[PDB]
């Protein structure tokens, strides 16, 4: 398997549509041993993770909770056994209050709302790296999820700003991670039908055409595969960077 | 008179080294009628602005103060006369706490500090646009100051993240401003000796900050095909004035680099 | 009082009064510049066109594929602007790609001889012109070329996109050379404008063409809108770069496209 | 151990055992790929070099400026892999620029005939090879070319930088064509590697300003790379190419993957 013998933490499962769920499934199919983290509704999340190919410890992690972050490494070590470390970490976490999204006027989002979104969607990438690098092996890999924010667009509004911040954060996390022999990268995914897409983006409210190899919004697997590629030993010279799993859409104007 | 008859708001003057001070000076040399905004040290800033070529009204603006923002357009209108609107707005404002800068570990900056910096340095570009677009004329121009954050680097740390956010904010402000026939752009400047350079950046570099800033300039000037002088804000001020003028009428949501060309060269 | 008062500027690329170069020339003269013009092939026609400008400027022949023309260029310019005078600006507004390299013609079917001709005229010649003219430019001077953002592929532009990608790279190296003379080098990436090249080269290779959709999409993306029939905003931007008001910008690209490239949709 | 198990892959660009293409071929074979190799001009030497690979692989002649070679390529490949079989992968690891276009030679003094030859071999031929080989590629297939980030100018690289800028653009159009076949096209932008191609850049540069500039660029690369950069180690670049050849980056095309230690993401 691509990830045989690798110990990987995966955050961000909320439903079986979650990009993180597919990342977890594919990683398990590829031999990885997982530690999962979930936010808020852990009982409900556990029922979802029970549907994964293999058993995995589920740990609670609210990235705005300083104690959760402080205790994370210790709780992970308890789950994987003393003397063992992680080889991979997946940040698949985002949030933005409704005022910062959709048809709500860009100028009307209060800073308190924007700040919450940036905390959860961007700063927390640094928080998780801070918490977990001390228990990561050399050759390890941290991967976060991105949506190309290089151009403005309808609806994505302040989440675009949060992703621009996340890209910059990733470049600095790479400088820290390199001290541990660890890579840090983002995967910029095209649109996928997830809860966030439905409840956050859709609640607040061309890709296949542009993508030379097409794009299926109902299929998170190609994105999951791309994350697994970064978690593997097969992109060993790439860090601080962004890999686009978007069908090539961002490389085409029409 | 590049800006003859234009009414332009300029924020960000704190000393006569401020990039905003030179923007104001050059704009007045080019015929602009200014309204200035200052933060915190209003008595001192008034003395500074007395050193500008022409008299200009000074208004208080703390961009974290909701009341200041809510009253801003009315206060500007009082300053320029009823029925008159602005043709230009200059955002030349930033802040980051020391924990977010320099040799202080990147991971050790608390979010409260990072958030304050992002509020002042990035969100406030949207706040200022929100406040002032209702009193801007078609053909108008909003300009903010940037430092190219497309790559990470020593010391700039969380301010790099704030500038990355600011660039994104600018692209959305352009969408809103277009409804008013107004452009929104950033000028990404090379390093200039200002109070922020000395007190924020320099303060966080530890001992021999002076030598490190000298080395930064040396590298920048080497990389820049036309060279770079960190003691001279005039080239940056002229660039901002170009964007405030009628001579870049088809540019919006964009970034103009006033950096000697350094960002175009690897070595 | 003009933006370009007292400046001596060479402008290449006029073929009709719709040429981007024609509008650049017009605005530059309105702003006090003294021009020397260069033209390719149809010189008598070009002379008739330039009789429509505010002031009649000398026209020099320049086929950028002709080594003899390039070798004699600086001397001919100096005679036209008067010995003792140097240039303050140079405008490269030149491009070409054979039909095989454009439109609905298959990308893979363009022979290298055709692609190479297009790259010679559209990209290499920016270096050729800088080589010829830098020795007669004043410090503070400005070389400007015309670009069309090639960072993403698109229908129809095909191999011209490749030539523009090459041109952007050439510009960054010309900036290194030009800096030795205190001269800036930059490109203006313009949105779509109804010119002879748009009609004859682009439109011609589109076959059964009538571009309307291109205009509508561009104007929709551009937060301040975009008018394909109006070259003036592009001409103004070029004049900004020729002026003293962007003195710290070189090796760069300024986008005069209504902001379209900053918006996804 | 089997990243490319069962995949048939063409690898161009081996001239020495220091060639990036040699290491690509080596790593691909380690991962189960069945290769066909192509070489230019010195075919006897290249055959002896390719005998040093972990497994045997047929060698074909290909001068990318030779229209006849390109026209016969698909048929010669099919002869090598057997009728009814197709390629799953293609590696373009080919570059050339005449001496006038590189190094201490002034940028303005390179004649267009020289620049054009370099662009022909280094950029246009990516399209040439895709045109020839797409009709014999399977869906899910992958074409990969080698890039050196040309987004900023730099000392010595001169007209090759222009050729790479052209190659990046070509790749985006090749992706449009390749997509019709269900095939991806991407470039790997590698950091500097001490292949025997280095003399093309540093040749004659000692004592000249360019000499120190080239070394400064190389040392700066390792400095900027958050995980460091070893110019003597082609393996990480080879692995990256293999990742693109694999089934594990199925949604990436018209794109550039940077195998450079992360250096391009850091200003200092
Ligand atoms: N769905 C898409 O189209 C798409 C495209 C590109 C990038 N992304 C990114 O992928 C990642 C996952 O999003 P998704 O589309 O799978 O939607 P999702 O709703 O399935 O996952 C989002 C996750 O964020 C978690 N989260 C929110 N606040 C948290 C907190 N305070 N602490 C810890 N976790 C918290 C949620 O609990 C949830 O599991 C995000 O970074 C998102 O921006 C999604
Ligand atoms: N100095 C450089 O090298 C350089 C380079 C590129 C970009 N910039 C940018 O230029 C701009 C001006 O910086 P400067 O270098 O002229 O330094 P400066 O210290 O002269 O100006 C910074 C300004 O921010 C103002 N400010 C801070 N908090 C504020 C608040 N809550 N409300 C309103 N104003 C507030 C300060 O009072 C001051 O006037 C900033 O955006 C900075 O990041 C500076
Ligand atoms: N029209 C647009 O939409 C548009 C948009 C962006 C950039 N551009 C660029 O603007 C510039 C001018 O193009 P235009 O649109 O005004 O079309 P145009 O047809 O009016 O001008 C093109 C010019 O190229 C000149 N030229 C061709 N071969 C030459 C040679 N061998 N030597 C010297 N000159 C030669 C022609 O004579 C002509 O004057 C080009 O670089 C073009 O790619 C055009
Ligand atoms: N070595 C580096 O640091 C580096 C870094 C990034 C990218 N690259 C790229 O990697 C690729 C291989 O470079 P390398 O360093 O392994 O050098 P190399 O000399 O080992 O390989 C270059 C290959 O091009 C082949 N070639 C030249 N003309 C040809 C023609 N007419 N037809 C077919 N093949 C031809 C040569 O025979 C040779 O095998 C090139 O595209 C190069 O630009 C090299
Ligand atoms: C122009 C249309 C924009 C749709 C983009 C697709 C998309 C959907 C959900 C995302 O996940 C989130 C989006 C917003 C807040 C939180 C999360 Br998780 C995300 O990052 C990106
Ligand atoms: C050695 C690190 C590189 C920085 C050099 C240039 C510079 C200096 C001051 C700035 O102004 C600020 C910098 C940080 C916070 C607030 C302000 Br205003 C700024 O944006 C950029
Ligand atoms: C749907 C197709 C896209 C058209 C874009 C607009 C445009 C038109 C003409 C141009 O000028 C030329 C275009 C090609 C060859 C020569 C010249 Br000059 C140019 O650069 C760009
Ligand atoms: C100042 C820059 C120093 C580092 C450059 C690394 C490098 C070396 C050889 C290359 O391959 C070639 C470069 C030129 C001609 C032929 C070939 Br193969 C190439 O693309 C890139």
């Amino acid at each position: 398997g691509l990830l045989d013998g690798k110990r990987i933490l995966v955050s961000g499962i909320i439903t079986d549509s979650s990009i993180a769920f597919h990342i977890a499934r594919v990683a398990q199919e590829q031999g990885a041993q997982l530690v999962l983290t979930g936010f808020d509704r852990l009982r409900l999340i556990q029922r979802i993770t029970d549907r994964l190919p293999a058993k995995a410890p589920l740990l609670e992690l609210d990235v705005q909770n300083e104690e959760h972050l402080a205790s994370l490494a210790g709780r992970v070590t308890e789950a994987i056994g003393a003397g063992n470390k992680l080889d991979g970490v997946v940040h698949s976490i985002g949030f933005m209050p409704q005022t910062g999204m959709g048809i709500n006027p860009f100028f009307d989002a209060p800073y308190a709302d924007v700040s919450k979104g940036i905390h959860i969607s961007a700063y927390s990438y640094a928080s998780m790296a801070k918490a977990l690098l001390p228990i990561m092996n050399p050759g390890g890999s941290i991967v976060g999820m991105d949506f190309d924010p290089s151009r403005a667009m309808p609806a994505y509004n302040w989440m675009t700003v949060a992703k621009s911040a996340l890209e910059s954060v990733n470049r600095f996390v790479a400088r820290e991670a390199g001290k541990y022999g660890v890579r840090s990268n983002l995967v910029a995914a095209g649109p996928i039908r997830t809860l966030a897409m439905s409840a956050i983006v859709g609640g607040a409210l061309g890709w296949d055409q542009r993508a030379p190899i097409g794009w299926n919004m109902k299929d998170a697997t190609p994105v999951a595969k791309t994350v697994c590629a970064l978690l593997s030993d097969w992109l060993p010279a790439t860090t601080g960077d962004i890999i686009y799993a978007d069908g090539g859409a961002h490389t085409q104007l029409l």
